[PDB]
């Protein structure tokens, strides 16, 4: 278990919102938007609305969205996994929700550690995830191809999807 040597997201496993260990090679052959989410961020409703919209219009094209709740940014995701799942159901979320985890620090999930050190997943002024709703566009092979900041709404990613379908 050395994430620094992994060469694809498919090498990692992640607990879904229902406590079941989802093992991420299932998304091989699919385009993946990976994002850390939160319930009480100012950009929560705008991100959830457009993630559901992008899913409804591009799921047939192979787009899969993976939402990982995180409480490391202003403690804006304090609810339990059961509460988070309910909250996501309020937005008619039909993409994949996962268990609340950490994206920064020593206790960060190995997937997010590997994602931040990718060439296209690197960040300016440091590689750490700055705030809620950072997005990582991931191709069919599990390699990070683009990283989007917390201020960029999900529809900004739409223009980049057709190149990887």
């Amino acid at each position: 278990d050395d994430w620094r040597c992994a060469r694809s997201m498919h090498e990692f496993s992640l607990k879904d919102i229902d406590g079941h260990m989802v093992n991420l090679d299932k998304y091989r052959g699919f385009v993946v938007i990976l994002t850390n989410v939160a319930s009480q961020c100012g950009k929560t409703e705008v991100n959830y609305t457009q993630l559901v919209d992008l899913h409804a219009r591009y799921a047939e094209c192979g787009l899969r969205i993976l939402a990982v709740p995180c409480n490391q940014f202003g403690k804006q995701e304090p609810g339990s996994n059961e509460e988070i799942k309910e909250f996501a159901a309020g937005y008619n979320v039909k993409f994949d929700m996962f268990s609340k985890a950490c994206v920064n620090g020593d206790d960060a999930h190995p997937l997010f550690k590997w994602m931040k050190i990718q060439p296209k997943g690197k960040g300016i002024l440091g590689n750490a995830i700055k705030w809620n709703f950072t997005k990582f566009l991931i191709d069919k092979n599990g390699c990070v191809v683009k990283r989007y900041g917390p201020m960029e709404e999900p529809l900004v990613i739409e223009k980049d999807l057709p190149h990887y379908f």
